């Protein structure tokens, strides 16, 4: 069995390199991030532009959405986080902490607390409604590429330049685990399962691996893309088949059965690195966004 996913919408907007889409949990929106400082939101089902959300003072790497799809929070090149009512469009908080560029950020699942990962090498834990630091945590010994709460929001995963992924106990702050295979790539992505069971991480190796995080050993390798200069994210499809998908740094978008790793298909269209993509919660829909040469969105339907 194999998708056919198609071009169905293709979002422009952003003047600089697309860093980060998401789809909101109640299926309605798409937000966007970019190197141009800006937050965009869009129809998830139409592509259908609704509205620019502004504020940061320099680029944006991330962006994530709240639980009831009413917040967003945003990483910058600014050193700060920033909480935002997509309603209003108001900046709520300014996350003030980190000493270097923010690279990644997550809400928990309760959406009461923010995870966030910097050059600076730290992981920070944040208040949602003070805006304030919980924790820092001395995470990593280069730029952490990502981080995510599990199912329930008791563990945060890291990943790191330093070639080690890490679970760490959000109430305690104390690294669990430290996971790493026989070779040491930079570890440029990692998310959980959607089960919670399993760790998806991304090294610059070419290389997408599916762990198991209490047993702590590697299940399942993807390979067939290129995947060696920049953090791309990753994704559980999870509507239709269950694939494993991700953007390639030869401008395309990879899809592999999850089960037997094989490539299902590969969607063709931009014109540079396919930084990050996103899958709809409820249709087959997966949304994709390149890097500077090319600087659009799109939308794909299965
Ligand atoms: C983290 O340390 C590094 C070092 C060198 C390159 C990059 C990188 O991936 N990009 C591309 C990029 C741009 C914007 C966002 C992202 C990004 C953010 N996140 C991810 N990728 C995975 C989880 C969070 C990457 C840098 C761009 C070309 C100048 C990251």
């Amino acid at each position: 069995v194999k998708p056919n996913y198609a071009l169905k919408f293709t979002l422009a907007g952003h003047t600089k390199a697309v860093s980060s889409v998401k789809f909101s949990p109640n299926g309605e929106w798409l937000a966007s991030s970019s190197a141009d400082k800006l937050i965009k939101i869009w129809g998830a089902y139409d592509g259908k532009f609704e509205k620019t959300i502004s504020g940061h003072k320099l680029g944006i790497s991330d962006v994530a959405w709240s639980s009831d799809s009413n917040l967003l929070v945003s990483a910058s090149d600014d050193k700060t986080l920033k909480i935002w009512d997509v309603s209003s469009g108001k900046c709520l908080k300014t996350l003030k902490g980190h000493s270097n560029y923010v690279f990644c950020c997550n809400f928990n699942p309760q959406s009461n607390l923010i995870v966030s990962g910097s050059f600076d090498e730290s992981v920070r834990i944040w208040d949602v409604k003070t805006g304030k630091c919980l924790k820092t945590l001395p995470a990593h010994s280069d730029p952490v590429s990502a981080v995510h709460f599990n199912r329930d929001g008791s563990l945060i995963v890291s990943s790191s330049y330093d070639g080690l992924c890490r679970i760490w106990d959000t109430a305690s702050g104390q690294c669990l685990k430290t996971l790493i295979d026989d070779d040491n790539p930079p570890v440029s992505f990692v998310k959980f399962s959607p089960n919670g069971k399993y760790i998806l991480a991304a090294t610059l190796d070419n290389t997408l691996k599916l762990w198991d995080y209490s047993k702590g050993k590697c299940l399942k390798t993807y390979t067939g893309h290129k995947n060696e200069k920049y953090c791309i994210f990753a994704n559980f499809s999870v509507t239709g088949g269950k694939w494993i998908v991700s953007g390639s740094e030869d401008n395309l978008v990879y899809i592999w059965n999850l089960q037997t790793k094989e490539i299902v298909q590969k969607l063709q269209g931009h014109t540079d690195v396919v930084i990050s993509t996103a899958c709809h919660p409820t249709e087959n829909i997966i949304a994709s966004a390149a890097l500077e040469n090319d600087k659009t969105i799109k939308l794909w339907k299965s």
